[PDB]
């Protein structure tokens, strides 16, 4: 319940909010991932369909069409680095 | 200001809350990192001095005694994976 735990908890809750909708409840399908990106991230709302499709491919490291929690965490890490760098310039 | 952005923002704010105290304002010294671990994470409060010292070494990937944002993000990723796995069992 400490500050960092709560932040991490939010990240985890958002993943499952979308991953549990269809197919494997533990992975994000293209549809689930696109919705998560568009509704949960500011940059997601700025991206156009073509850009999102390519971004999702890059996130799908093992190219199995699904984004598991590990792949999602990698995405979060990248977003955090971008965030830190921006708030730095 | 969207949900995932806020979670990421919290992660970033916590880093700087401690990193800006001494030396390089952009990196966490051993002292700053130990305080962050002990006060911002539940598991941090459970760890004893010896365990924390070793954990900090592992987080310091390039072994320069400081933990930069990138190294901190790696730590966060690991914590997120642990969190997800625990809330799964
Ligand atoms: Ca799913
Ligand atoms: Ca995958
Ligand atoms: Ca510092
Ligand atoms: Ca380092």
């Amino acid at each position: 319940a400490c500050p960092l735990d709560q932040a991490i908890g939010l990240l985890v809750a958002i993943f499952h909010k979308y991953s549990g909708r269809e197919g494997d409840k533990h992975t994000l399908s293209k549809k689930e991932l696109k919705e998560l990106i568009q509704k949960e991230l500011t940059i997601g709302s700025k991206l156009q369909d073509a850009e999102i499709a390519r971004l999702m491919e890059d996130l799908d490291r093992n190219k199995d069409q699904e984004v598991n929690f590990q792949e999602y965490v990698t995405f979060l890490g990248a977003l955090a680095l971008i965030y830190n760098e921006a708030l730095k310039g």
